[PDB]
């Protein structure tokens, strides 16, 4: 009986966004005891709520959310008997919460999230035994959780999630006998969890996330079952998981990231069958990873790094044919990356760099068709990068630098239809680039740096979306390909460290954003073209330690570190010639 489709030659028209007290006040007028449901959701509204509104006294159904109403709790809503539930979430509401919700005997639904409440969170509440759902978060509360609020049985859903809250929690909470879902985390709740939390055991979703608590993991917690959703990250938690949370047999997610927890991961997690998202992010956990984490059947996300795991990772990890997304970086992980990571074709971000990875990069890998992001950098990886990478269709993130690869660079990568960034500097290879490497459609980042390359530098061609190339540091013999001008899009360029003779390529004035250039330390000769001067990109041309002629350009040139030069000639910038 809402939206004014009952009347209850008078207008029921509630669009163009007015503001209100009077565009209703009316709807109120119409005395009207046919009145059980009020929606006024969602209008743009503003204002206050009217003290007239007392006279919809049968009222069951009032939800005001997604406006922008202000000032106080208009307290004639507590003159609404009948009614069951109240939902004034997403509103404007400032000052406390005034006191005399009680009179609302009935109401079994109060939602508040997202306002502007400040002081301390209405105690009266307690007196509500037939509530079932309290949303009391996103706001400006201050002060301690009521111990009185424990007094709601019926109780199953409470968020406080979001305010100024703190103090320590009420190990009166813990008799919410019927509690299935708990959200108070976003405070500053200090001290430990209560032990008495384990008799809710009813409870499905457990938060107290990004909030000041601290102490041990408390053992009674594995009594939870049903629990599906443990998010305890972003605290001060210490000692080790406790290896009764391997009873929880209905957890779905976890999250312990960011905290202090040590020890090792109890191997009891392998039994926690139903377990979809793991996460001990930014811990000091150590010892190895149970094998058994390898072959729970519904694991899809296995967040892990920045701990200190030492250990192989579990042979049959990925088997299950749903890893989605795996991040085990900054560790001391060793052996082999298992074959099994990518069954399923359903992972696509596979993070494992800062390891003791070893081994060869299994080919299986090459064959991971939803691949997408790889990052591998940092590891021990040994043997020629495999055949197979540029016939994944959304690969677009390779770093494989800093690793032991040998031999030659694979041929596909240059034909990687969105590969966007490629590094494999520091490396190993005793190999010329692949003689089509710049031919790569997509390709922004490019830098096989210090990786031992040998031979000349493929001539330009194609070129279409290198912006930062970096090939420093190598063998590279013979002249710049005098094509370079192929590359509009380049901004970084370092050749430096090399054994590159003949001209620098006149074709590079030619560029429209290049910014840095470095050549230095090769065996360059010949004038810097004097065209040079008039380019208003570059910023930096170090062109040092070579055998290069003639006067630096100005224009553009006179203003540059005389340090890019080294070479026996100059003018003005050092040395009047
Ligand atoms: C209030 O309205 C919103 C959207 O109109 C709806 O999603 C929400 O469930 C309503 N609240 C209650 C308690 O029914
Ligand atoms: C993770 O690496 C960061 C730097 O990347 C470092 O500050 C931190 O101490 C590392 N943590 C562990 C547990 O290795
Ligand atoms: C991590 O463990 C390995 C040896 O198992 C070693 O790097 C060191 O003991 C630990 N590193 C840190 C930073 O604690
Ligand atoms: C490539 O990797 C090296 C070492 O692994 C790193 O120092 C460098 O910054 C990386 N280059 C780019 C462009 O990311
Ligand atoms: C340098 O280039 C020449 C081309 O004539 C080639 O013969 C030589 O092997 C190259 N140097 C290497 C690969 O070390």
């Amino acid at each position: 009986l809402s939206l004014k489709t009952s009347l209850s030659k008078v207008p029921v028209n509630g669009q163009n966004d007015a503001v209100w007290c009077s565009w209703s006040g009316v709807v109120c007028d119409n005395v009207t005891a046919q009145v059980i449901s009020l929606d006024l959701s969602h209008r743009n509204l503003s204002g206050r709520i009217p003290i007239q509104i007392r006279y919809l006294s049968s009222l069951l159904y009032l939800n005001l959310s997604g406006n922008s109403l202000e000032g106080s709790f208009p307290t004639s809503i507590f003159d609404l008997t009948k009614l069951t539930t109240l939902d004034i979430s997403r509103n404007s509401f400032d000052s406390s919460f005034p006191p005399g919700i009680s009179k609302l005997k009935f109401l079994k639904v109060f939602n508040a999230f997202s306002n502007n409440f400040e002081g301390l969170l209405p105690s009266d509440v307690s007196r509500l035994r037939f509530l079932e759902e309290l949303n009391f978060g996103g706001s400006y509360f201050e002060g301690e959780i009521p111990a009185a609020y424990g007094g709601l049985q019926r109780l199953k859903f409470i968020h406080l999630a979001g305010n100024v809250l703190g103090g320590k929690l009420p190990p009166r909470l813990g008799l919410l006998t019927e509690l299935q879902h708990m959200e108070i985390g976003y405070n500053h709740f200090n001290g430990n969890i209560p032990s008495e939390f384990a008799l809710l055991s009813n409870l499905k979703y457990f938060d107290v996330s990004n909030c000041s608590l601290s102490g041990s993991l408390p053992q009674e917690l594995g009594n939870l079952s049903n629990l599906e959703t443990l998010f305890l990250f972003q605290n001060g938690f210490t000692g080790e998981i406790p290896e009764s949370y391997s009873n929880l047999k209905s957890l779905k997610l976890l999250d312990f990231s960011s905290n202090q927890l040590s020890g090792s991961i109890p191997s009891g997690f392998s039994t926690l069958k139903n377990l979809t998202w793991l996460s001990l992010i930014s811990n000091n956990l150590s010892g190895e990873v149970p094998e058994g984490i390898g072959e729970l059947p519904e694991l899809t996300t296995l967040f892990l790094w920045n701990n200190n795991f030492t250990g192989v990772l579990p042979h049959k990890l990925g088997s299950n044919g749903k890893l989605e997304t795996m991040d085990v970086s900054n560790n001391s992980f060793t052996g082999t990356i298992p074959s099994s990571l990518c069954h399923g074709n359903k992972l696509y971000k596979l993070i494992l760099f800062s390891n003791m990875f070893e081994g060869e990069l299994p080919k299986s890998l090459t064959r991971c068709e939803s691949l997408w992001r790889f990052r591998s950098q940092n590891n021990r990886l040994n043997g020629t990068i495999p055949i197979g990478f540029g016939s994944l269709r959304n690969l677009t993130f390779v770093d494989l630098s800093n690793n032991r690869f040998t031999d030659q660079i694979p041929a596909d990568f240059a034909t990687a239809p969105v590969l966007q960034y490629l590094n494999l500097s520091t490396n190993f290879f005793h190999r010329k680039l692949p003689e089509n490497i710049w031919k790569a459609p997509n390709l922004q980042i490019f830098s096989a740096s210090f990786s031992n390359l040998i031979g000349e530098i493929p001539n330009y061609v194609g070129c279409k979306s290198f912006y930062r190339i970096e090939l420093q540091g190598n063998s590279l013999n013979g002249t710049i390909p005098w094509d370079i001008g192929h590359c509009e899009k380049l901004l970084c360029l370092n050749l430096s460290q090399n054994h590159l003779n003949g001209i620098i390529p006149w074709e590079i004035s030619t560029l429209p954003s290049i910014a840095d250039v470095d050549l230095s330390h090769n065996l360059l000769t010949g004038t810097i073209p004097s065209d040079f001067g008039s380019s208003k990109t570059i910023t930096t041309f170090n062109v040092s330690y070579n055998q290069l002629i003639g006067p630096i350009p100005s224009g553009s040139f006179a203003h540059l570190n005389p340090s890019f030069f080294s070479s026996n000639e100059g003018l003005c910038g050092d040395l009047v010639g």
